[PDB]
């Protein structure tokens, strides 16, 4: 359903952000 | 409908953030 | 209601973050 | 549970918003 | 599960909050 699919999309995108910010932390530290 | 529309707006904004943070990571990466 | 108000607060804060990360990208690289 | 979890998310996102503003301010002329 | 997905989002956002603080400390330190 539309609510479930949107929440899944949010969860996936937040995990992408978490991976990118970890890559930034690795480049800097 | 208000809940569906608001969480869609949140999803779109988070996708904007995901693109920008990747641009930042790439500029600083050797 | 509490759920509606919290989701509104989340949406507003994420928009603030999206603008700050765009300002970081602009300051670093334009 | 749902109300409390989304309140926790709202608070954590406000913490992130403060930290990202600190980063933006340090690098800005 | 809606509750479980929102809990997973809350956990990922807490990871992001920690990582961004580590980045801010390395840049400002």
């Amino acid at each position: 359903g539309e609510i479930a699919q949107t929440i899944k999309e949010i969860a996936k995108t937040i995990k992408e952000i978490a991976y990118t910010i970890k890559e930034i932390a690795q480049t800097i530290k």
